[PDB]
């Protein structure tokens, strides 16, 4: 796997951003990740919603350099989004997320996998430490 730049545009939630990738806008999710949503149609904002949005758009809004690294498999999902790992400074979004308590790891879709056991040790720190969604 390889890293590739990309600009932000906006951030969306905390788990679907907008970036400028190739020359075009795209929206994005972040690969392995569920996020509490802000804009879920049944039953409003959920907890820890408006907290992991947030911290997403911090974490993207204060970088110098964002990339975006695509997984083995598909690269978009059925709404055209690009499914892909986010790095802010070379720090892993996706897994500083679930780092915090502010996401799940997934249900995961081989091969769109390789960075499961990596973001699961660090989901189950989260659980350990009770922080967040955990407490």
């Amino acid at each position: 796997l390889h890293k590739e730049p990309a600009t932000l545009i906006k951030a969306i939630d905390g788990d679907t951003l907008k970036l400028m990738y190739k020359g075009q806008p795209m929206t994005f999710r972040l690969l392995l990740v569920d996020t509490p949503e802000t804009k879920h149609p049944k039953k409003g904002v959920e907890k820890y919603g408006p907290e992991a949005s947030a911290f997403t758009k911090k974490m993207i809004e204060n970088a110098k350099k964002i990339e975006v690294e695509f997984d083995k498999g598909q690269r978009t999902d059925k709404y055209g989004r690009g499914l892909a790992y986010i790095y802010a400074d070379g720090k892993m979004v996706n897994e500083a997320l679930v780092r915090q308590g502010l996401a799940k790891v997934a249900y995961v879709y081989k091969p769109n996998n390789t960075h499961e056991q990596h973001l699961r040790k660090s989901e189950a720190q989260a659980k350990k430490e009770k922080l967040n969604i955990w407490s």
